[PDB]
């Protein structure tokens, strides 16, 4: 497909699948802080899947690369705060990241192909 706009609904559907994954439970809403009062002493830019979905629906992503950067930020934040590899949260982040990356690859490739087609002549 050379549809330049198709990534948005593809990302909406992928976020729906991520919300149905039990493994997204730790990452659905902005970090509390009452449970992690030193979170901002480690994490510069909090990110969660609800914030990514609201940013998409507001029309405040221009490309799927920008959405992908924020989703990758969720997993880097979780790694930056994980006190060890043998943490349930860390194992949840790795599985959900693998699922995300498996599904976002086509969405990025199709978008970049469509833009190249748009500027072909
Ligand atoms: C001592 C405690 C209270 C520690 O917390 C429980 C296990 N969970 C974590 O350690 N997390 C830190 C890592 N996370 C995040 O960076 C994150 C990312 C996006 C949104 C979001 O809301 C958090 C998730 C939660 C177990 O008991």
């Amino acid at each position: 497909s050379y549809d330049i706009q198709a990534w948005k609904k593809q990302c909406e559907e992928l976020l729906n699948l991520i919300f149905q994954c039990e493994d997204s439970e730790p990452f659905r809403q902005p970090v509390d802080l009452l449970e992690y009062p030193d979170y901002r002493d480690i994490i510069d830019t909090p990110m969660d899947f609800a914030t990514v979905r609201e940013t998409l629906e507001a029309g405040n992503y221009e490309s799927p690369m920008e959405l992908c950067k924020d989703v990758r930020l969720i997993f880097s934040n979780s790694k930056a705060y994980t006190p060890s590899k043998r943490s349930r949260i860390y194992s949840m982040s790795l599985r959900l990241s693998a699922f995300f990356e498996e599904h976002i690859s086509s969405v990025l490739s199709d978008y970049k192909s469509a833009l190249r087609f748009h500027k072909r002549n």
